[PDB]
């Protein structure tokens, strides 16, 4: 809970939307990892370019799995 702080950062330039899976670039110059688009997703359209930085925390469910959600 409160003290655990979890903030990542991706770009854009490392993304495809197309296949469905993108990566992030946490640090700006090291070790990348996978991430899926699980809510990441608007009600009309997202006019966005490569380069952009986003922001997100990774979330852990009951059953003990862990991903990242609401990347903006």
């Amino acid at each position: 809970g409160s003290g655990e702080q979890l903030r990542q950062q991706g770009t854009v330039k490392w993304f495809n939307a197309t296949k469905g899976f993108g990566f992030i670039t946490p640090g700006g110059g090291g070790e990348d990892l996978f991430v899926h688009q699980t809510n990441i997703n608007s009600e009309g359209f997202r006019s966005l370019r490569e380069g952009e930085v986003v922001e997100f925390e990774v979330e852990a469910g009951p059953d003990g799995r862990s991903k990242a959600v609401n990347v903006t």
